[PDB]
Parts: structure tokens; C-alpha cells; sequence
């Protein structure tokens, strides 16, 4: 009856609340953060500095080995 | 009968709630694919103009 | 007082089907551990590479 499909509706949402709690868990333990990127982020910026003035000095060097 | 119903849909009702401030906090601290990404083709930007760095190197290396 | 459950059982199902849709969009955004792993692998290969060049440059340059 009206008791029974609403048990049944019950049920229903009983599973999908315990799935919804393990792929929360999941993502949880599975997550990189922002902070995780930014730490890489700040270490990248240094190196297009560094990267940037070893063509510079690459070039001077080229041109000095050309004559 | 009833009354151990209603408790069962309160329960549930409980983790719910908690799911979504937990969900919340997710989107909160999460990185995401696409900003990792551009990280990631910056870095082989990078080590690709290094490598031609070390060539250069090598080249001139062997001039001297 | 059927109806009082009929209207928890309500917002029960509203919210779980809210849930479902938001914590499938984040497993498709949600960048993970693993892949962080990965580039900061690349980050150290190209910190490395950068030195040993800084190295190399500066011997080339005394030589010169
Ligand atoms: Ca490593
Ligand atoms: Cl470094």
C-alpha cells in the first residue's frame, strides 16, 4: 500500500545516501589541492626567470664563440 | 512503525546534510584538470627550451 | 502525520538528487593526487636540468 511505496521510496534513497558517502570519501583521499598546485606554481615562476636568462647567455656566448 | 521510519528519514537526513558542507569544502580546496594542465604545458614549454639549451651547449662545448 | 514524513521524505530525495548531479561534475574536474605526483616529477627533472645548464654556462664562460 501507501506505506509500503513510501518504505520503498525509503530504500531507495538509504543506497544512494551510502554510495554518495563513498564517493565522497573517495574524492576526500583522492583530492590535489590549490595550495598543492600554487607550492609548484611559485617554484615554476623561478624557473622561467631562470630559463629565460640562460637563452640570454647562451646567445652572448654564440656570438663571442663567433669571432 | 511510523516513528522508526521518520527516524530512519532523519538519519538520513543528517548524513545529507553533512555531505553537502562536506562537498562544499571539496570545491573550496580542489584543483582542478584544466589548471593543471596549464601548469603542466608550461613546465614542457620549459624543459623543451631547456633541451635545446643543452644542445647548444654541447655544440658549442665542442667549438671551443 | 503521514504527511510530515511524506515532506521529510521530500526533501530527502531533492537533496540526494542534487548531490548525485554536483558529485558527478566534480569527479570530472577534481585533479588528483596521482596527477599531482607526476608534475612535481616534471618540475624536478626540469629544477635539475636548469642547474647542471647554470653549471655548465658559467664553466663555458670562465673558459671563454
Ligand atoms: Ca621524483
Ligand atoms: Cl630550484
Amino acid at each position: 500500500g501507501h506505506m509500503k511505496q513510501l518504505e520503498d521510496k525509503v530504500e531507495e534513497l538509504l543506497s544512494k545516501v551510502y554510495h554518495l558517502e563513498n564517493e565522497v570519501a573517495r574524492l576526500k583521499k583522492l583530492m590535489a589541492t590549490k595550495d598543492d598546485m600554487k607550492q609548484l606554481e611559485d617554484k615554476v615562476e623561478e624557473l622561467l626567470s631562470k630559463v629565460y636568462h640562460l637563452e640570454n647567455e647562451v646567445a652572448r656566448l654564440k656570438k663571442l664563440v663567433g669571432e
